[PDB]
């Protein structure tokens, strides 16, 4: 039932953007089909964590608070799908990080998909009392996650910014806000049950999971085979400040700090691997364990704060919690 | 008094956003004046021609219809620097078609080029009962410009589309909206006089003038040498749908078609000049005179019908096609 009508609003928002490009925006059938092409093949596939999320948090708030039902459940659809769409965006552009058309039309392909996000909010809420508070918030975390792409890029140019404190300034505007935050906000907008929540603590417990799952991510991009990762993982070469890196540099000798940086950021497959040996001879993992643990415990914590006040909400953030851990 | 206070909005407006980094995004001093030499680069320099209209347009509203006045002049600086962020967004997408820092960054740059528009506009315009129709307005503007891209990328693959209307089609969404009809829409906004002038009227003549450059674009491209026009004629070479591209398929022979279909799109100095010569034993700069001069009659024709409902606006208009004229 949640995925059964997640997609049956896919082919309600496709069938309006394709219309109008066709009416309005006066496009031939043979560009209609291959942005029908491109929509299908960058939006769909995917797990659809973030756009499930938002249907997640809407339907607790209206079972636990009539055309109103529909109404509401329409729009977190809508919601979930501009922050799919938002992902299919980013993914785009980081497709052209790595007269030649095939490069014109992917960077154009990304800045379609941008306005898809906008083009279907206009349409769907227009009628909405919501609407320029939905946008207002959405453009403000697209805007903190590009200021996160800047702290992750720009993190060992200026290994001085190689600290704990900076890796969560990282994790928390790359990620934090668009993949866990935002779609817990646009189900309590679709819901009109915003200033009925605690947002420190929501916007905290976003943080924490947010971290909580980039320090899997960076461990798994490190020590999960290739074929079980679903990619190759790069954060070695690419000098990335990782929870890894971060938690060695702290624990390290001199030798140990001189033999990491004379390896780390190349892609030699044996200076990666020298890497990944002052990884395990460093019992990382063994920190790990803990350090994830200790950030699990402060999220049950916080959820029963928010339930005092919202009790349906840390329902679903416990569901929410759930598909990380 | 135009520029000079269209400057000292720059200022304010970059300090706003330069401070939101450093105090709600916890951005480094390092990190900050890069954004701020950033933004000088891709936003400085230029002849500011959109930004400018919006200012044109908004004083002839004012003073032929008092804090009124410098929350409307105001208010049309800041719409001024929207449109020429989103140029200098544009700009920046433009110098990436033609583990590297150097381009992640010019990725980045541009994302935040596009995201500082609707940050800029959200806080200067938080109390304007327009600022929910201004983005609405902006963004369908800058989809109509991404639209037109993919028709102008993709006018010579699926000769079929070397036509003059599909021509009009790419002016229309790639140049003429966003370069004309956005900074006059603006200003109508800030004024507050939108329902008082026939929009028709005014999307016809964006049109006209859009379309009017864009064919003195295009000679100048192919005839106006390197050093007299800013830049390098490309429009051979990269097989565009030019105004003498299609002019000159409607005015040739058989053996002319399959001669120009043979030289067109190629690098080699020798097809390009063969190219050349095709347009010039054409006469087509003869065409070219006659066709401007049809244009240029049909803009000083609406303008007269836009007059008799709106009379100051239609004085800010033939300002505008003076400076294309
Ligand atoms: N000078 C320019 C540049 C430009 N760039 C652009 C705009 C929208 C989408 C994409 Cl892919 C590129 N469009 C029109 N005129
Ligand atoms: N998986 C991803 C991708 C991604 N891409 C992205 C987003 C904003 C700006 C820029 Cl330049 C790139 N950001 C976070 N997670």
């Amino acid at each position: 039932m949640p995925m059964q009508m997640f997609m049956q609003v896919y082919d309600e928002i496709q069938m309006f953007l394709l219309e109008e490009l066709e009416l309005k925006f006066d496009m031939d059938p043979n560009r209609v089909r291959y942005l029908r092409k491109m929509m299908d093949t960058t939006c769909l596939g995917g797990k659809y964590n973030r756009g499930l999320t938002v249907i997640d948090v809407a339907e607790s708030l209206l079972s636990l608070s009539g055309a109103r039902r529909k109404r509401v459940l329409h729009d977190a659809c809508v919601c979930g799908w501009m922050i799919e769409f938002l992902q299919a965006h980013y993914l785009v552009e980081d497709d052209i990080m790595d007269p030649d058309v095939t490069v014109q039309c992917a960077i154009n392909d990304g800045l379609l998909l941008k306005s898809w996000t906008h083009m279907m909010a206009m349409h769907f809420f227009a009628d909405r009392p919501f609407l320029q508070d939905l946008l207002c918030r959405f453009n403000r975390v697209d805007y903190t996650t590009a200021v996160g792409q800047l702290y992750d890029v720009t993190s060992m140019f200026d290994f001085a910014e190689f600290t704990l404190s900076n890796y969560k300034r990282i994790v928390k505007y790359k990620t934090a806000y668009y993949t866990y935050l935002l779609p817990l906000v646009m189900g309590l907008i679709v819901s009109e049950a915003l200033p009925t929540v605690d947002m420190g603590v929501t916007e905290e417990l976003a943080m924490l999971m947010g971290e909580y799952f980039q320090v899997q991510d960076d461990v798994m991009d490190c020590f999960t085979p290739p074929e079980r990762l679903g990619k190759v993982g790069t954060d070695i070469q690419d000098a990335k400040c990782s929870w890894l890196a971060v938690t060695f540099l702290a624990k390290a000798s001199s030798a140990q700090v001189a033999e990491f940086k004379a390896n780390y950021g190349s892609g030699d497959s044996e200076k990666v691997a020298t890497v990944r040996r002052l990884y395990e001879e460093a019992d990382l993992q063994g920190d790990y364990v803990a350090y994830e643990a200790a950030v699990a415990e402060q999220v049950k914590e916080l959820i029963e704060k928010l339930r005092l006040c919202s009790p349906g909400f840390a329902a679903s953030v416990e569901t929410l919690w759930g598909k990380t851990y």
